[PDB]
């Protein structure tokens, strides 16, 4: 689109917000990994006079900057956060959120896996997400467990008001042509998990990957192509 913030535009420690729809934003941060710097996305969704945060900004410092940018640009309190899998780009900063008064949530699986990794652990457990195809409402969003993909615990998030599908790290941006980290993945199941995402959200209008530029439902087929080419 030419409007979305890119990795080179954001120094590590800064956070950008991108308005997607009425009461729906993405947050974009950057972090060092494997000798390079990469971007990472999360989501912010308005719920009346409060905000729901989806995912941290990949570390304590970035997450503090995220909260500052939210206060500056939106001016509504973040009351709850959901982490969509156990990796540091999703949970790193949970301790900062807790210290800011945010109630943090993740599935039982995500909480267990974060503990095993030595990552920060979201406090509260999400009910009703244990089996592939499970969906639950959580304030202004639906949470969906599509099955194992990028990780065994990965969730996706849908915002019905705007037909926004937040795929998280189970969905790759269009420009990515090779697999990312796969030690936690289920490459055999990933294409089927993507089929379940599309079956549940076949009218999604905007699809946000965990890293990089948003797209449409074409990102699902693209991700399958990448996973199967690997
Ligand atoms: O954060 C993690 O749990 C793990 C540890 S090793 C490395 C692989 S993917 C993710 C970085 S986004 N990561
Ligand atoms: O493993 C991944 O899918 C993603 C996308 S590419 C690779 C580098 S940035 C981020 C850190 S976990 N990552
Ligand atoms: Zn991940
Ligand atoms: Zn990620």
């Amino acid at each position: 689109s030419g409007e979305y913030p890119t990795v080179s535009e954001i120094p590590v420690g800064e956070v950008r917000l991108y308005q997607i729809a009425d009461g729906v934003w993405s947050h974009i941060a950057t972090q060092s990994f494997d000798g390079a710097v990469y971007p990472s996305n999360g989501l912010i969704v308005r719920d009346g006079d409060e905000l729901l945060l989806i995912d941290t900004a990949w570390g304590a410092k970035n997450t503090a900057a995220l909260l500052a940018e939210i206060e500056k640009q939106i001016g509504l309190p973040v009351t709850r956060a959901v982490s969509t899998h156990f990796h540091d780009d999703r949970v790193g900063g949970v301790d900062v959120l807790r210290a800011a008064g945010v109630a943090t949530y993740a599935s039982p699986s995500t909480r267990r896996l974060a503990e095993v990794e030595g990552n920060e652990i979201p406090t509260h457990s999400l009910e009703g997400l244990s089996s592939s195809g499970d969906a639950v409402r959580f304030g202004p969003v639906e949470l969906f467990y599509p099955g194992a993909a990028h990780s065994t615990d990965n969730l996706v998030v849908y915002v019905p008001s705007a037909s926004v599908l937040y795929g998280g790290c189970a969905i790759y941006e269009l420009s990515r042509t090779s697999a990312g980290n796969v030690a936690d993945a289920d490459l055999a199941e990933w294409p089927t998990s993507i089929e379940r995402i599309q079956q549940h959200y076949p009218e999604a209008q905007f699809v946000i990957p965990g890293h990089g530029l948003p797209g449409g439902l074409d990102l699902l087929k693209h991700t399958t192509n990448v996973v199967k080419a690997h």
